[PDB]
Formats: structure tokens, sequence, C-alpha cells
């Protein structure tokens, strides 16, 4: 059976207590935690490609009051579909299964600028998925997974002291 299970998860979920937060800026910021995934039931022997992207969680934006996440206006039109290939794209089944696969590269951006980044609305929910794509296949045979533990805000600038604070304890 394909399982792809969320490494750290403990960590994220460290995170996800107070409401995670990922900075975006003009030329992108890298994220932390970093997604880091282990893979199993992969056929070794056969090529696939790793994509990321970020679904939209809401229909509507949020806004930090008085130490809390509260529904804050109706939202922006939906980010542009912005996909983010694994730089080890394609490999082997092997390749992906002998150590956890990390997106420690890709960056989140406010400003369509170029550069592989991912684009995403400021104070909008998103959750990380995962795509597996098989090599040379006719069927464009895709698995998609999304990891719970994950899903953060998008934010200019930290609005929580407390995210603030765990992002330089722990990075
Ligand atoms: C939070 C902590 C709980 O034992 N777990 C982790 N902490 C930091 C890193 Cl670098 C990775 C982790 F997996």
């Amino acid at each position: 059976e394909l399982r792809v299970g969320l490494e750290e998860s403990e960590l994220w979920l460290r995170f996800k207590e107070l409401t995670n937060e990922m900075i975006v800026t003009k030329n992108g910021r890298r994220m932390f935690p970093v997604l880091k995934v282990n893979v199993s039931g992969l056929d070794p022997n056969a090529m696939y490609s790793f994509l990321l992207d970020f679904v939209a969680a809401d229909n509507h934006r949020w806004k930090y009051v008085n130490g809390e996440w509260v529904p804050g206006g109706k939202p922006e039109p939906q980010a542009p579909s912005c996909v983010y290939i694994h730089p080890d794209s394609p490999n082997f089944g092997a390749h992906w299964m002998k150590a956890p696969v990390s997106f420690s590269k890709v960056k989140l951006t406010n400003k369509l600028n170029g550069g592989g980044q991912i684009m995403l609305n400021s104070l909008h929910k998103y959750e990380p998925r995962i795509h597996i794509v098989r090599v040379g296949d006719p069927q464009r045979m895709i698995t998609s997974h999304c990891f719970p533990e994950t899903q953060f805000i998008a934010v200019t600038a930290y609005q929580n002291e407390e995210i603030t604070a765990l992002k330089i304890k722990y990075n």
C-alpha cells in the first residue's frame, strides 16, 4: 500500500496549537517547520515526480483580534494555481523511499515575481498538499495527500507573539 507519512508531526502540532503562521514576502520566504514526508509502497523501479501545492481552507479571511484568530471578512479572489516541483524530480521510487522527502527550498510569496515561488493571499489559511506523478504513464496517474497538521495562515508579519517566539525556539 502507498503510505505518505508526515515527519516531525509533533513539531507541526506545537505550531498548530497556537494557529500556525507563515511569512509571505515580495521575494519569498522559506517555511518553518519544513514539510518532510516518509514514503512507502511506491514501485522502487518506477520513476515519479513529487509536486507541492497549497489548498485554500476557507471561504473567508482571518484576523488576529484580542489574541484570537477570528473570521476577518470575505476572501480575496483565489491565488493563482502555483505548483512547486521537488528538485529531485523525476526520480526512482527507491530514491523517494530511502529517506524522508524534504520541501526545504519552497518559498511563499505575495508577489508574482517568478523564481518558482508559491503566491498566497495574506490572512488566508492554507493546507499543504503533495502529489506523486508517475513518469511515462499514458494514464497520467497522480496520487494526492493532504497534511492537516501543517495548516497555517499566510501573514506579511507574525500576529501571535507565541508564534514569533516558537519560530525562534525551534529554528
Ligand atoms: C518538537 C520536538 C518534539 O520532540 N520535535 C522536533 N523538534 C524539533 C525538530 Cl528539529 C524536529 C522535531 F521533530
